């Protein structure tokens, strides 16, 4: 009823009561745990009012006006609007609160110490794909802020019936293109080979190289999506160099500064925002480990090991491990030397522990997904490795949604 | 009902139906996942027969004689013995099967590809702490096999009433002593400071140094435990050197060859074996990462970084990561150069994937604990990082049990 999580490096115990407010389901049961499953598995008007009331009661509890006159009138005001319209509209203040607590509740995010410093851009007056492009461009410019990255979200109109959906078809606002070859291999980013081809289908002309920034595929109000090129002056990039190995520039690697997710769904008070691109700043490992060294991504451990002169015959020479660390010292160094905000996995995981402490103190808990919080290298030398974490689903939240090209009723 | 687990590096899917045979509870519910909780939380005669029948039905199913005459007679024979004695005794063949499947079912063990090659030593005729010492000595000698390590388990008499318990008080047969100081710090292994002091209480004379092998504290048939020194010729050790850095010998580190757990409980057909030391061989990271580099263990990242000439001022120089890899290349190299069996985390995790495949094919599943299977360094460059895993509890099994000094009714 009042569960306990322990840290096995400091012996610190914390008591979780926030999980009692949890509502959605995890996928786990009393007899099977699905904590390593990546994605465990129209809305009517009856279901909407409890979700609205639940959300309204915590918004007014947060401005220290729980159950007052202003609360009960907005309760009544939203009920009458759900009767009238079968849906409702958030105030600007409720949207900013909802968006900030979707991030706060994001159990897979190690960066949440920053959750209250989120800049929310209301794009609910948008009606066309061009309007979307303009809003997204202003998001990219604001969030980048000349390399002093600022976290932000842009929120396009909520879902209504279902066949009128705003969607960003890119999985991230800024991604590199992936082209397969006649000889079967892959240039660029293999993750986006499918999306890179959809752009070619709709008319993109590819500069078939490595780090080619993809165009935006924007869908407005259910209509077929349309292509727009982000002005290249708006795409900040960092060339990767090493502070010891001057052969590292010869590798000719670079990465974009802005991590900006655009394929998830924002849920606030039962309303569904199918297009809500949000952005922060990178933790180093996301680029240096997953992006650069996944076998099905850029997969550069091969070459970094070569140029270091390493024993690549035997698996147990740990040459993969040894090249992995050099690559991540270089991503960090390059970003910092250009004053482009980045955080190392040691500082980021310390901050999360400190954030976890604050949450248990002033909130009664912190939903956290250990499988996703522990970084993909040097896990046990970071403090989150030794921290027990309870995972549960609170709302407002960010959720996964199917890719648009599997679900969109086309019209030629 | 027939769940699916995916690998996100190869896109291989496998279907799990073994989880339906699962019985015990995980700690997770539909609303909270406890997959990162380390330890989530007398036996009467009524409860014993279903557990015996369940176990007997799968033993005879395994020798291809399910429900035959020999099965039903042993079913009857064990029922009558549970009526008569309120407990029962396993045949030698049932004990060897049970022990092997407790290992097979060990969801936190990455080494299970070896599960059917387990040497089982029946010590159920043991009655005294001296007898225990002799059995454990023969286990240590057999399992070490001059450095060609062999996996083995020794099984002392099962629990009966509860106040007559056989226990090994050491957490492992071979561990290094931990002494705190007058100046507050720690020499040796800080994990065992408590146990190292209990030995001093009962009469151990400490050679207060670093890698001092602890004595055995053995408890027979509920009696107060007694101290025995393993013959030092029986404790194989590997001095750690590096294949590049000749200053590495100056560190003066060494580790024992035999990982041999002695603090867990073996459950077979509802019988409880409170003393069942089992041993295998080390995966490199257990020593080089957890043993050597945990903040609350030996904690040598400090010195290895010094001797490498590293930028220790800034967290983001990844000097911890860089010294971590060198330490693990050295543990591997030292063990292999001495022909003492060890496995690197790359080979071990590949073998587990291949073991997982075999299990799903011929068994319908493989209970696996992702949080424990992914190694504590370079996680995402090993194949288990990208493998979804279902965790569930099958029997026979190894379980945790309280330390004996918290539960033992002493008599001066
Ligand atoms: C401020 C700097 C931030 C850092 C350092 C950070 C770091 C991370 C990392 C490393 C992950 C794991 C993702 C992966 O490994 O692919 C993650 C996940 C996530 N982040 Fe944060 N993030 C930041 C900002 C944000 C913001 C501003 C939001 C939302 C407004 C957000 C929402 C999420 C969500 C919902 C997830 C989990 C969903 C998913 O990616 O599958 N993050 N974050
Ligand atoms: C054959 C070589 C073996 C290897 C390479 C291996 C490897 C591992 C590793 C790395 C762990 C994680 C433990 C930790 O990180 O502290 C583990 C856990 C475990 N091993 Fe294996 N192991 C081996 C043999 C065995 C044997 C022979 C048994 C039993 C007869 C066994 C039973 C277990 C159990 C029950 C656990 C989880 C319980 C726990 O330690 O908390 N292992 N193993
Ligand atoms: C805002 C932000 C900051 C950051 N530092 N990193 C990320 C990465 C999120 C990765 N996540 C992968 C799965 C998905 F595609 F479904 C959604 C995106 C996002
Ligand atoms: C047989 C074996 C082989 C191996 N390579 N490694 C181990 C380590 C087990 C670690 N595990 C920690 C928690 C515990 F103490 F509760 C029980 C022991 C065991
Ligand atoms: C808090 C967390 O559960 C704890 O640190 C676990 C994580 N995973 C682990 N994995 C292994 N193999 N061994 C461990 O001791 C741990 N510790
Ligand atoms: C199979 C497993 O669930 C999958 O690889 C997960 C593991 N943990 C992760 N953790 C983070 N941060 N990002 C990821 O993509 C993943 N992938
Ligand atoms: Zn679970």
């Amino acid at each position: 009823r009042f569960l306990k999580v322990k840290n096995w490096e400091t012996d610190v115990v914390l008591t979780d009561t926030l999980h009692l407010k949890s509502t959605l389901e995890t996928g786990c049961t009393e007899h099977i745990c699905m904590g390593s499953i990546m994605l465990p598995s129209v809305a009517t008007k009856d279901q909407l009012f409890p979700l609205a009331k639940e959300f309204l009661d915590q918004y007014y509890s947060s401005i220290k006006r729980f159950g007052s006159k202003a609360h009960m009138d907005r309760l009544e005001e939203v009920n009458k609007e759900i009767e009238s319209t079968s849906t409702y509209q958030l105030k600007d203040t409720e949207l900013i609160y909802g968006a900030k607590h979707a991030w706060r509740n994001a159990s897979r995010c190690v960066g949440r110490i920053q959750w209250s410093k989120l800049q929310v851009f209301d794009a609910r007056d948008c009606t066309t794909a061009h309007g979307m492009f303009n809003y997204i461009c202003n998001h990219v410019k604001y969030a980048t802020n000349k390399g002093n990255l600022r976290s932000a979200i842009t929120i396009f109109p909520q879902r209504t019936d279902g066949k009128h959906d705003f969607r960003v078809w890119n999985s991230q606002l800024i991604r590199y293109a992936g082209y397969k070859q006649p000889d079967g291999s892959t240039l660029g980013d293999p993750a986006n080979v499918q999306f890179t081809e959809i752009c070619i289908q709709q008319g993109w002309k590819a500069p078939r190289g490595r780090f080619d920034v993809l165009p935006l595929l924007l869908q407005a109000n259910g209509n077929d999506p349309e292509l727009f090129q982000i002005p290249p002056e708006l795409v900040l990039e960092v060339p990767i160099r090493h502070p010891k190995f001057d052969w590292f520039k010869d590798l000719g690697l670079k990465w974009y500064g802005l991590p900006a997710v655009s394929n998830m769904l924002l849920e606030i008070g039962g309303l569904e925002f199918s297009a809500c691109p949000f952005s922060g700043w990178y933790m180093g490992t996301e680029i240096g480990v997953r992006d650069y060294c996944d076998n099905s991504r850029y997969n550069i451990l091969e070459e970094v090991a070569k140029k270091m002169d390493l024993d690549m015959r035997k698996t147990s020479s740990l040459w993969k491990d040894q090249a992995l660390v050099e690559i991540n010292i270089a991503v960090l160094y390059s970003f910092q030397s250009d004053k482009v905000t980045i955080v190392d996995h040691h500082s980021a995981t310390e901050s999360f522990i400190k954030h976890m402490e604050n949450e248990y103190r002033c909130r009664g808990g912190c939903p956290a997904d250990w499988v996703w919080i522990v970084p993909p290298m040097s896990g046990s030398i970071t403090p989150v490795f030794h921290q027990e974490m309870l995972n549960y689903r609170l709302t407002p939240s960010f959720e996964y949604q199917p890719d648009p090209w599997n679900t969109h009723v086309w019209k030629g």
